[PDB]
């Protein structure tokens, strides 16, 4: 009331932590995106990479929310905890990072989408579908190729490695 | 046969029923508009939201029945009631019995959805996700954000407040 | 080293602290947005203004970080606090708030300004003049102008006064 | 008289001194820009990149000049020493020459912001400001991201390095 219909306080809740993990992911990708534009870094692809994707993830936070006003529900924000480092070593520590991070924002969407199952919320279950599910993984599928990439370019080159990827396919 | 698959006579049932609830809703709109558009009540605005709602309704049911002859299912169609009221008092109160029959339509859906589930039925429930349930809880949003809006203006210059919620939302 | 050259420690830090509170704002900005956008709430114009500003604020942080790579500093990100409420008020309220956080990023501004002369860093200076206390000026008027155009309208038809503030000023 | 107002004599003499500093500086990069297109030696993006460097540097002088004529001063030419080397090594040992001499520039332009801030001269600050302290620090940045690439490269594929920084970083 005066719009709430079939949504669980539980749903409700669960939306609010997701958004607090998409955030939090959109301020790692912040970090990730100016370490690689540090003087002593100087990768502009890779920090181009990481600014695109901090994009995307406050996009998906606030898909998350407006669907939240949508269903009637409260949006209720909390602190956002800083990045898990300061700095991020190389191209594949970083792209290793990334997945990490992907892989932890695919779980809580599989564990949200089981909730809305759970409480027979179909519209939820196809709200993640279409606009949250396919996205990660179609993102984990380029993260996972850039890392092969990577990961065959600095074995045993490492610095030439790095800058060919960087020119190569990052600045593509 | 020739064509019918995964299809239950208690889904095929439940389609023609809904047909029913959205002709059944184009008609309650189709009288909603038409009565602001009385000389003694005259706000075109409101006429025109109506009359647009009356449309989106004919093409749900519309929807439904294409969906019921590509599933192999056959359409049946019963009287149509006539809407609950020949008067439909002023904008807030309009604007109330609309909502409260979307929330209708949509608790159906969600019925349809849990059958559909139950009749394991996977394709249905990807219809009425993809092509209903989202346009509702969009629609009902727009209802409830415009209730409140109306509320807030005719608490208490209640003519004045109803011209220019007509004029400065209804007719943009 | 390898750039670095007239850039203190001091300054550094105060430039990691200032982009924590640019973050902080711009969090802010999305709770406002968000609740303007409330079913029972349902300020759309008001929600697009604090969506603007969580933009302007967010791109403030990213220029000062932008800058502190080019004089060959380091960016330290720290927890970014929630903001300092769940619900907002109405449209005066929230006005006031929004002045009050933009009066304390300008005094924080000018603090870094200080210290960047008592560092005799003219650059800096220069750097903060033209990109950020012009800017926070020119926001601050518009704030305060609309603070007293809501406030006209509020006293004493407060409903009927929000609405058209939203239509004839923020949705223009 | 007629027109001179609020200049020093010793503001004068260090303008005098700084456009000896930037046209000695165009020097060095016209120079190094021929360096690399020796036979033995060809590098073109390498040529290329200095030689804008040479353009930007006089460029710079003539600003200067001109503003020395808007103020009322008078223009004083002295010799232009040879730059400091006639051969320069690889890419990143000329990388590293550039550097020097661009917080060389840079150190004389803050030199004279705080003599002109001692003389109360308040517009030569700002001019000094917006038109090339602000362009010194971008291009240190560059030249910076630069070192530290090719530094990466050439260790210790040096040959591959250094083409590949040439073909895919300066003739881009
Ligand atoms: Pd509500
Ligand atoms: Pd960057
Ligand atoms: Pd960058
Ligand atoms: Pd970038
Ligand atoms: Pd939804
Ligand atoms: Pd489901
Ligand atoms: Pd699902
Ligand atoms: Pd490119
Ligand atoms: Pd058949
Ligand atoms: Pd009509
Ligand atoms: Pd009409
Ligand atoms: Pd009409
Ligand atoms: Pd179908
Ligand atoms: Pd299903
Ligand atoms: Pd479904
Ligand atoms: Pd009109
Ligand atoms: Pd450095
Ligand atoms: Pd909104
Ligand atoms: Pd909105
Ligand atoms: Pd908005
Ligand atoms: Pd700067
Ligand atoms: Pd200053
Ligand atoms: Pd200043
Ligand atoms: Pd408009
Ligand atoms: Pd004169
Ligand atoms: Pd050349
Ligand atoms: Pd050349
Ligand atoms: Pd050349
Ligand atoms: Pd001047
Ligand atoms: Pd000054
Ligand atoms: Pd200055
Ligand atoms: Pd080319």
């Amino acid at each position: 009331s005066q719009i709430r219909q079939n949504y669980s306080t539980e749903v409700e809740a669960a939306v609010n932590r997701l958004v607090n993990l998409y955030l939090r992911a959109s301020y790692t990708y912040l970090s990730l995106g100016f370490y690689f534009d540090r003087d002593d870094v100087a990768l502009e692809g890779v920090c181009a990479f990481f600014r695109e994707l901090a994009e995307e993830k406050r996009e998906g936070a606030e898909r998350l929310l407006k669907m939240q006003n949508q269903r009637g529900g409260r949006a209720l924000f909390q602190d956002l905890q800083k990045p898990s480092q300061d700095e991020w070593g190389t191209t594949p520590d970083a792209m290793k990072a990334a997945i990490v991070l992907e892989k932890s924002l695919n779980q809580a969407l599989l564990d949200l989408h089981a909730l809305g199952s759970a409480q027979a919320d179909p519209h939820l279950c196809d709200f993640l579908e279409s606009h949250f599910l396919d996205e990660e993984v179609k993102l984990i599928k380029k993260m996972g190729d850039h890392l092969t990439n990577i990961q065959r370019l600095v074995g045993s080159q490492a610095g030439l490695g790095e800058y060919l990827f960087e020119r190569l396919t990052l600045k593509h």
